[PDB]
């Protein structure tokens, strides 16, 4: 009665999507997450959500750590959870995406994690391992692999200015972006450069997706 | 001998009403609370109690995130506990209320939670969740169902003031109350408006009760 | 291999004083304590020890709260290990004294605890319970029950001024003292008023005590 | 499942050097570490490692405290966490170093700790527990024995100045230093005096090393 995510929940027998108690090997005290058992057979631990702009995603440093939003709507889990799942065995993450003409895409990544090998990952920034696309929204993770996260009140990107500043997010910046579904809920096409729900290699650098959902599954 | 609340206690063998251990599924150090162990057959977890006005009530943000007050006295175990308790299985709620004429009410709700899908409840405001009314006291909750928990410094009510400065409590206050249980220990009768220990549908605007007891169990 | 106090450890067959690791029921993460296995059948979990002034006693809320010196020496266990201790079953006390000219006395009390009751106790001021004195020291504790922890930069007490400044210690002071066991290591008769290793009803108000060690075992 | 060191790792038939999850008596929660599983047998928790200067070591109190780094490069694991480890059994010391011409030599310790006996081992400043000297580096570790630790803003050593500001590391510092292995990455011979990686037993007080290894097992 302790599964260590959504796949432990899945093999348990609980089919239908929700909320369930999860409990990393590293996070006993456990947390409630929401679980996708539909996708590719199921077992999926969702960490991010955006779909109707009703939540701030523009937020600082300690919500990045610790999460908002709600689980059944928008939401961000935080970092301190994602880092507590990923680091606990090899994970693959999934991108479902849709644009505001009911268009969907997705990415798979063969392997996905968040301050693996940091002793304190909050104070390492929460670095992003990232490999191994495939899918139908082409790749706009793999140059941000290896990139602390980043948030309007605490720069670890490789520019000059604060990436999340610029494009009114909070991400994994290197100089700056090719994905920044953490961006402002601008709805469909925008005269503003990149600060949107942005999926470069789908939708490029003016388009701000409908919903975006990433999530986790072990190999 | 890890109950997760007073009805695994009271299942357990535990037939007196007092202070006892319980464990929730997310809160696992544990804490003791005061069990109704009487009340439609017992199993009721106490988290707060007014009777005598020995306790200040007017406490801000983290009084009420952490709680006050005793077990065997006036008291609130605190929003972080209610969190741990309503979100580990379905609730409903019972609240005891006497005036000064020895006069008693009560009102049942058939579901009760706190920041229930909330990923950071502190941050989400500790939102109430509250449906299903029936007994004698008449519903003064029900109008609240969805608003987030305002203290004197912390406002996410929908008044243009902060509704627990104006009615000197501390609340899921819309704008602003039907009922206002942890307001100022007034005695009765008061020319000030709303500002006691109000239950709106049992007393009115202008009369602060002289006991309530507001405490949860599993359906 | 979870005791919870040092009479768990004793009934385990460890009959040597000296460091062991415990697990009170709100406290699992556990910590280490100093076990006294010989006074009186042993089984006695120490909180406080006095014996050469090598230690700073005249020490803030944080301090107090969270505990100071060293478990072979001079040492105060910290309020926060002391009510997890004290609540999770009923302890009597057992406080050891030694003079300068090797004279001992000891006071023994069948009921102690520190914010027996409290939702939360560092809030309430980890307030004293204790009752039912016997021994050779005479009662130098009764008139503090139902007082909260006073420090220098925590005013509790029932004096119009700080007990814990005016006596140079921390106590769970009225107005103020009959007992000052962390007051100054004065070293035997001194000319200023009962600011030193106090208890009254043995060697009175101007006399700071050689040795003390206040020690709980489950009646 | 629940391994307690890298001993624990390599006993349970884990026999590959790398990083490992482990869960000392009073940090249930755990934590990752990097085994040395070859070294004497193997079994070795590593909490220090230098390497290429990669990362900053001139930090201050919380940073060594919580740790900083990466587990597979240059990192210290956090005094908490080596506190948490050499309270929970009787530990040994392994230091591996390395020069700029792939000289070797080690320092064997048959006892070593940090805050062993502590009722708060961070206010007592993680004194140094450490003794029994052999190998091939020299004993440049034993005249620090009994020292509490000194980063550049917390002075706890014996100098009328700051040893970890004057000597750019983190150390438990006297007056000041045999070793100073947390010191400035300064790449073998330096003018400076005193402040590299220094181990002053084998390659004196101006010589920063190439390569250093801080490991632990239980005897
Ligand atoms: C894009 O998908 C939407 C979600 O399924 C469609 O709206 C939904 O249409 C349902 C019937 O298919 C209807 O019961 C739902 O109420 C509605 N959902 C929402 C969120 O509005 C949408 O369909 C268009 O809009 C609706 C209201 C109807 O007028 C349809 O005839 C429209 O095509 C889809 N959009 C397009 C452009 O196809
Ligand atoms: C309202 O209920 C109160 C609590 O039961 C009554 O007071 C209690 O009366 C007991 C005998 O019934 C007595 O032993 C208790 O000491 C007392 N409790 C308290 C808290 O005072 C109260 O009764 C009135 O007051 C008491 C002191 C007597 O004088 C009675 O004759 C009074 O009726 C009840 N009040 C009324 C108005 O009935
Ligand atoms: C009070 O008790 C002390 C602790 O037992 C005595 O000191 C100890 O005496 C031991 C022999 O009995 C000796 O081995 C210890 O080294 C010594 N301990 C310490 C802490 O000094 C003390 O005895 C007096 O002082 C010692 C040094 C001798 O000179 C004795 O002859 C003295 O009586 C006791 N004091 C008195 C006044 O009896
Ligand atoms: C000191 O040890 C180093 C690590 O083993 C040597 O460098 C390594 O040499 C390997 C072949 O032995 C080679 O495959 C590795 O790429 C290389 N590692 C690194 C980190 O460079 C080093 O050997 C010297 O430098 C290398 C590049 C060659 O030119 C050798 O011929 C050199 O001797 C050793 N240094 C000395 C002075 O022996
Ligand atoms: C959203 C984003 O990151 N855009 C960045 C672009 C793109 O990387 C480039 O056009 C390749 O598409 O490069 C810059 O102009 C640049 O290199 O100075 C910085 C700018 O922030
Ligand atoms: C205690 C309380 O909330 N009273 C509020 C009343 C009642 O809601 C209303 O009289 C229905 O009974 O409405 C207001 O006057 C209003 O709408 O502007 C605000 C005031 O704060
Ligand atoms: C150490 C201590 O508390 N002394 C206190 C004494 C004794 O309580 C009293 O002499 C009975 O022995 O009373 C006071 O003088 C007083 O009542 O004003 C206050 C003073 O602080
Ligand atoms: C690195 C270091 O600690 N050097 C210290 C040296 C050596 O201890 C001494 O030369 C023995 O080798 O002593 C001092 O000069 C001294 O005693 O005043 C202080 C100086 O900080
Ligand atoms: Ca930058
Ligand atoms: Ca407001
Ligand atoms: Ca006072
Ligand atoms: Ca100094």
């Amino acid at each position: 009665s302790r599964p260590r995510d959504c796949l432990d929940v899945l093999l348990s027998g609980q089919q239908d999507d929700g909320v369930y108690s999860v409990f990393p090997t590293h996070y006993p005290a456990g947390f409630q997450v929401y679980c996708d058992m539909r996708t590719d057979g199921g077992g999926w631990t969702v960490f991010q959500r955006r779909e109707d702009g009703s939540v701030n995603f523009f937020r600082g440093w300690d919500a990045y750590r610790d999460g908002f939003g709600r689980l059944t709507g928008e939401h961000w889990l935080g970092l301190k959870r994602i880092h507590a799942l990923t680091t606990q065995a090899a994970y693959e993450l999934h991108v479902d995406l849709e644009d505001f003409e009911n268009g969907t895409a997705y990415a798979r990544y063969g392997s996905f994690g968040v301050g693996l090998f940091s002793v304190d990952p909050e104070e390492d920034g929460y670095p992003l391992t990232v490999a191994d696309y495939s899918g139908t929204a082409g790749d706009s993770l793999l140059k941000h692999s290896g990139m602390r996260f980043t948030t309007k009140d605490r720069d670890s990107d490789h520019s000059e200015n604060n990436c999340a500043a610029f494009y009114r997010g909070a991400w994994w910046y290197r100089n700056c972006h090719t994905s920044n579904l953490n961006g402002q809920y601008l709805r469909g096409a925008h005269a503003s450069y990149a600060d949107g729900v942005e999926w470069s290699s789908w939708t490029g650098w003016q388009y701000s997706l409908k919903f975006s959902e990433m999530k986790i599954r072990p190999v």
